[PDB]
């Protein structure tokens, strides 16, 4: 409850400190959601970056 962590939160929160946008991550988070894969992530910036 008080410590309710939010790992979909934290996935955004991750890459937006590694140097990416947040339009960037967000967008591919929120078209891929809670599915995507630490590994799919990386690879839509590869590409769509």
């Amino acid at each position: 409850g008080p410590h309710m962590t939010s790992e979909l939160q934290m996935k955004v929160d991750f890459f937006r400190k590694l140097g990416y946008s947040s339009s960037e991550i967000h967008s591919v988070l929120q078209k891929l959601g809670v599915q995507a894969d630490t590994n799919t992530v990386l690879g839509e910036l590869v590409k769509h970056g």
